[PDB]
C-alpha cells in the first residue's frame, strides 16, 4: 500500500520550444489549371488570306 | 417520146438575197462558271479576334 519515500523534482536547464518556426507552403496546381479564360494577340498581313 | 413545144424563160424582177445579214450570238454559260480562281478583300479591326 505504501512506501514512504517518493518525490517529484525539477531538472532545470530544460526548455522545449519558443517563437513557433513556420515553414509551410501550398502548391495548388489544380487552380493553376483553372484559368481557362484567355485571349490571343493577332497580326494581319495585307493582301493575305 | 416528144412534143415539140417546150421552153425555159426568165421571169425577172426576182432576186433572192444580198449582203448576208448576221444575227448570231454565243452564250457560253459554262465558261462563266469556269473562273474558280478568286481573292477576297479584307479589313482588320484592331484589338479584335
Amino acid at each position: 500500500t505504501y512506501l514512504d519515500n517518493l518525490s517529484i523534482t525539477e531538472l532545470n536547464s530544460t526548455p522545449e520550444i519558443l517563437d513557433e518556426p513556420e515553414v509551410k507552403i501550398p502548391t495548388d496546381q489544380e487552380i493553376m489549371d483553372a484559368h481557362k479564360i484567355y485571349f490571343a494577340d493577332l497580326n494581319f498581313n495585307p493582301s493575305t488570306g
